C-alpha cells in the first residue's frame, strides 16, 4: 500500500531555492501512505521494487514563457510536458507514465525550461504503486510507451505508433502494432498524451476498443508550439479485446515526440491572484469607504481584470504611531500583497516609505493633512543609490507658489498671514523669504482653534493704539487654515468691527468644498479671494460617472450628492489609486508577464525583498488613468505632476471665477 | 555570554563621537568600585541611517530580542517617533538624545506623549528654549527692525512662536534662508539686485539674528563684511545651543560691529582637577580637560550620552541595592501577539526618578519625563575682546544686562 498526492495551494512565487534547483515544489500533501514522499524536497523515494504510476499537472499562470516539465528518475528524464502557449490565461503541463523502480530510486519533477513567475496554484503531483515485483500474481498487467523521436510518421488516418516501451508487464502490449490485447476479463485503465507540434492543422485522437472509439481528445488549435490531445478512462475489457490509439482527424507532421500511452489492470473480474493592502488613519473612515467602493466598481467592470477579482486587506492605525503603521504593514506583507496603499499623515509616511523600499513593495502614498489644514510637504527623503518604491499620489504642494503669484498680481505690499494650529509653516518658508526679498511688510499669527476667546482676549489685552495698528494690518490678510476655522474667524472679526468694507482677504487651501465656499462668502464683508484645488470633470452630468466603459458609483460623481460634496481630497485620490493599480495589473496580466506576490517577513535582518517588486513598480509607475481627480500618472521622479487651482472672488454687493493656476502654464485670467 | 546588565544603543551614522563617548562612559563606570560594585555593564550598539526610521525600528527590535534593560538613542527627529512608539509598545525605557542636523539649532521634535498610555521615552536634552531666549534678548536691546537668517537645515517651526510675538509687538522682521555656499549667494545678490534694493538691504542688515550652525555663520559673516554689506554700527546676534569656544573666538575675529553670541553652557566645577570627578567617580580626562582637542570638539549630544550612561548605572545600582531587581526579557517586535517587558514599568519609574551630577551639570527628569535643566550664557563684544554680558535659564530668567 503505497500512494502519495501533493498540490500547490497558493499563488505565491517560487522560492530562491526552487529557482536554483529547478525542482517543482508542492506545499500541500493530501496523501502520503508509507511516507515515501519527501514533502520538503518534493521527491518520491521508492520503498520497494515494483511498477509505479505517476501523474502530474503543472499550471502556468499568466506566463508568456514556454515551460518544460519533466518527470525525473534518478536525474534522468522519463517523460516531459510542455505548456508553451504565448497568450493564455492558464495553461497546464500535464503528462503521466508507468515506470519500474528499484528501492531507493528517486522520482521528482524538474523544470527543464522557463520559470514559474505567476506561481503554479492548483498544480498537482501524485503517484502510487500499481503492484510490486518479485513478491506471483496473474493480476499484474501494465504497459507504458512513449515517442522518443521527432521523426515523421511511417507512411501513416491510421494508428499512432510508440517506438519506446518503458513498461510491459505481461507482454500484452504489441510494440510493433502499438496495440494492447487484454489477457483477461477485468477493469482496465488507460491514459494517453499525444503531442502535436503546430502543423497548421487540428487533430483528433481517439482510444479505440475493437475499432470503436471510447474516448476522444483534441489538439492543434491555436499557435501553441507543443500541444497535447489528452484523455483517460476506465473500461471493462474481455480476453483478446484490443485497445489502441487511432488518429481520427488531422496529421502528425513535425513528429509527435513526448507523446505517451500507458495503461494497467485495476483488477480482474482563501488566496487570490490580486491582493493589495491598505493602511488608513483612524480619521480616514471616508478613505476606507471610497477605497472599498472603487474595488467594488472595478469588480463589476468586465473590461478591466476580466477574469480576476480584486481582494484587499485594510488596517486602521493611529497615524501618530509609526511603529503600529510599520507593524500592521508588515502583517499585510506576510499575508502577501502586490502593493500597499496608504492614506496617512507625514508622521508615519517615512516609516512606511522606508519599509516599502526595504521590502520592494510598491507603495502608493496619499498624504492626508490634519483637520483639513493646508498641506505642507512631507520631505520624504528619496533614495539616491537605492531604488524608491514609494509613489506620491497627490501632487506636490504648490501653495507657496500660488499665493505668491496672486499676491504679486494684487500688488500687495503689507499684509498679515493667519494660519491654524495644525499648519506646518515650513510650507511658507520660501514664501516668507521672497516677500522679505521684495521688501514687503508681512506679519504672522497662529489662530487658536477657539476664536471666541482669542478675540475677546485681544480687546481686553491690547490697548487702543495697538488695535488701530491691528485694524490697519487686517485690511490685507491671507488665511492658511481649514475652512471651518476660517468661517468662525471671519465672522468674529467682522462682528467685532476689526475689518471693514475696504478689506481684502485671501483664503488658500487645496480642500475647500462648494458648501464651504458659499458659506465663507456669506460671512465676509469686503473683498474675498478663495484659492482651492479643482478637478477636471466632464460636462453633461451623465458622463461624470463614467470614464470610458468604467462606471463610477453615483455617490462619488453626483455633485448633488451629500457624500460627493463632503468628500475629502484624499478620497478622490484613493479611488484613482485603486483604479490605477487595476489597470497596471491588467496590463501586466494581459502581456503575460505576471510575477506573483510573495509572503515577506519584516524584522528579519536576513529577510529578502519581493523579487516581483521591481517589475511591478515599473509597471505601476508608468501607468496612467482618467479618474475623479482628472489624470493620475507619475513622472520620472515618482510623483504625480498634475494639479490645478481655481481662483474665486467677490467684492460684496455673488462669487465668480477670476482665474486658474497650474504649475506649467501658470496663471490664466486676471 | 549573557550579563545581568545589558543596554542597547542606536546611533546615527554621523554620531561617531556619541559612540566613542558612550563607550568611554561605560568604561569609566566599570572602573568605579562604588557604582555597580559586583556587576559589569555590557552593551550593544547599532549604527543606522537616521533618515531611515524602519532600519531604526528593525535594529532596535533586534536589540530587544537579545534582551535589554533600556535603549539609548542619539538620533534626529525623523526616527525618534518610530523609536518612541516602539519603546512604548514594548515597555522598554527609552532615553532619547536629540541630535540636530549639521549643527543647526535644535527645534522640538513634537513627539506625541501618551495620554491614556504610559510613555516610556525620556527626553535627555532639555526643551528647546531658543525662541524664548532670543525674544528676551531682542526685547532688552529694544530692537524694532531686524532680519533673521537661518541655515538650510533649520526647522523654522522653532521660531513660529517668536514670529507671532514680534508681529504682535509691531516689529518689522525679515526672513531669509542662507544657502550652504555663501560665496555664490552673495555674488548672485550683487548681480541680481539693483542699487536701491541693496541700500534697502544694507539698512536691514544693521540688525540681524543668525539661527545657524557656526561654520555657516563664520563664512556668512566674513563674506558680508568683505563685501561691505555691513558696517561698524551693525549689531548681530548668533544663537545656537552648540557653539564651542573655538567657534566663539573665530566668530568674534570675523565680525566688525557689535556681536552677541548666545549658547548653552554647562555648570562645571572650579579647580581644573575636580572637573574630571563627580564625587568618587572619575571621568576620562579626554572629556573634562578643556585644553583637550576632543573636549573642545565635543558635540552637546556627546555630553548627554555620558550622563545618560551615568544615570542608568545609578538607576540600576539603586534597584540592585534595594534588592528589587526585575530581569530583562527577550522580546519580539512584529508579533501582534507579542507582549511587553513585565519589568519595564518599574525600571522606567526608577530611571525616571533618578538623578546624577555629570558633564552637563544635573541630569534628572520631571513629572513629564523631560529634563528641565538648561542654562544659556550671553557673550558680547563691540569691537575695539569678548565678555560675558549675562546668563539665562527658564526659571530665574535673565540675569545681568
Ligand atoms: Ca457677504
Ligand atoms: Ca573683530
Amino acid at each position: 500500500k503505497v500512494a502519495f498526492s501533493a498540490i500547490r495551494s497558493t499563488n505565491h512565487e517560487p522560492s530562491e531555492m526552487s529557482n536554483r534547483t529547478m525542482i517543482i515544489y508542492f506545499d500541500q500533501v493530501l496523501v502520503n501512505i508509507g511516507n515515501n514522499f519527501d514533502s520538503e524536497r518534493s521527491t518520491f523515494i521508492a520503498p520497494r521494487k515494483g511498477i509505479y504510476s505517476f501523474n502530474f499537472h503543472v499550471v502556468k499562470v499568466y506566463n508568456r514563457q514556454t515551460i518544460q516539465v519533466s518527470l525525473m528518475l534518478n536525474g534522468w528524464p522519463v517523460i516531459s510536458a510542455f505548456a508553451g502557449d504565448q497568450d493564455v490565461t492558464r495553461e497546464a503541463a500535464s503528462n503521466g507514465v508507468l515506470i519500474q523502480m528499484e528501492k531507493g530510486d528517486r522520482a521528482y519533477l524538474k523544470l527543464e525550461r522557463g520559470n514559474l513567475m505567476g506561481g503554479w496554484k492548483y498544480s498537482t503531483f501524485s503517484g502510487f504503486l500499481v503492484f510490486p515485483l518479485g513478491s506471483s500474481g496473474s493480476a499484474k498487467v501494465a504497459f507504458s510507451a512513449i515517442r522518443s523521436t521527432n521523426h515523421e510518421p511511417s507512411e501513416m488516418t491510421m494508428i499512432i505508433y510508440f517506438d519506446q516501451v518503458l513498461v510491459n508487464i505481461g507482454n500484452n502490449f504489441d510494440s510493433e502494432r502499438s496495440t494492447f490485447i487484454a489477457p483477461r476479463k477485468g477493469i482496465y485503465s488507460f491514459n494517453f498524451h499525444v503531442v502535436k507540434v503546430y502543423n497548421r492543422q487540428t487533430i483528433q485522437v481517439s482510444l479505440m476498443l475493437n475499432g470503436w472509439p471510447v474516448i476522444s481528445a483534441f489538439a492543434g488549435d491555436q499557435d501553441v508550439t507543443r500541444e497535447a490531445a489528452s484523455n483517460g478512462v476506465l473500461i471493462q475489457m474481455e480476453k483478446g479485446d484490443r485497445a489502441y490509439l487511432k488518429l481520427e482527424r488531422g496529421n502528425l507532421m513535425g513528429g509527435w515526440k513526448y507523446s505517451t500511452f500507458s495503461g494497467f489492470l485495476v483488477f480482474p473480474l482563501s488566496d487570490s491572484i490580486i491582493h493589495i493592502g491598505a493602511i488608513f488613519d483612524e480619521s480616514a473612515k471616508k478613505d476606507d469607504e471610497v477605497f472599498r467602493t472603487a474595488v467594488g466598481d472595478l469588480n463589476q467592470n468586465e473590461e478591466i481584470l476580466q477574469t480576476e477579482k480584486i481582494t484587499f486587506s485594510v488596517t486602521f492605525v493611529d497615524g501618530n504611531n509609526p511603529f503600529q503603521a510599520v507593524q500592521e504593514a508588515c502583517e499585510l506583507m506576510n499575508q502577501g500583497i502586490l502593493a500597499l496603499v496608504s492614506s496617512i499623515g507625514c508622521t508615519s509616511a517615512g516609516s512606511l516609505q522606508s519599509l516599502a523600499d526595504a521590502m520592494h513593495i510598491p507603495h502608493l502614498f496619499i498624504q492626508r493633512s490634519t483637520a483639513g489644514t493646508p498641506r505642507s510637504g512631507c520631505g520624504l527623503t528619496r533614495s539616491n543609490r537605492n531604488d524608491d518604491y514609494t509613489l506620491s499620489v497627490r501632487p506636490p504642494v504648490y501653495l507657496h507658489d500660488v499665493i505668491l503669484r496672486v499676491v504679486t498680481e494684487y500688488a500687495w505690499q503689507k499684509f498679515i498671514i493667519f494660519y491654524d494650529s495644525e499648519y506646518d509653516i515650513r510650507g511658507i518658508q520660501e514664501f516668507l523669504d521672497k516677500v522679505s526679498q521684495q521688501g514687503m511688510d508681512v506679519a504672522l499669527q497662529k489662530v487658536e482653534n477657539n476664536i471666541n476667546k482669542m478675540i475677546t482676549t485681544l480687546f481686553d489685552t491690547m490697548r487702543i493704539e495697538e488695535l488701530n495698528r491691528y485694524r490697519d494690518t487686517l485690511r490685507r490678510a491671507i488665511l492658511v487654515m481649514n475652512p471651518a476655522t476660517a468661517k468662525s474667524f471671519i465672522t468674529e472679526v467682522v462682528e467685532t468691527n476689526l475689518v471693514a468694507f475696504d478689506c481684502h482677504w485671501i483664503i488658500i487651501n487645496e480642500e475647500i468644498n462648494d458648501v464651504d465656499v458659499q458659506e465663507l462668502v456669506r460671512r465676509s464683508i469686503g473683498r474675498l479671494t478663495i484659492i482651492r484645488q479643482t478637478f477636471p470633470v466632464p460636462q453633461n452630468i451623465s458622463q461624470r460617472c463614467f470614464r470610458g466603459n468604467h462606471r463610477i458609483s453615483s455617490t462619488l460623481c453626483d455633485p448633488k450628492d451629500p457624500f460627493a460634496q463632503n468628500m475629502e481630497i484624499s478620497n478622490l485620490y484613493i479611488y484613482d489609486t485603486v483604479l490605477l493599480l487595476a489597470n497596471a495589473f491588467h496590463k501586466k496580466l494581459e502581456d503575460r508577464k505576471w510575477h506573483s506576490m510573495a509572503s515577506l517577513s519584516c524584522i528579519r535582518k536576513n529577510s529578502k525583498p519581493w523579487q516581483g517588486g521591481r517589475s511591478m513598480l515599473e509597471t505601476i509607475k508608468k501607468g496612467g488613468v482618467s479618474g475623479l481627480t482628472g489624470e493620475l500618472e507619475f513622472g520620472e521622479n515618482g510623483g504625480n505632476p498634475n494639479v490645478h487651482f481655481e481662483i474665486l472672488g467677490t467684492n460684496y454687493g455673488g462669487v465668480r471665477k477670476l482665474g486658474c493656476w497650474n504649475p506649467v502654464t501658470g496663471l490664466n485670467g486676471s
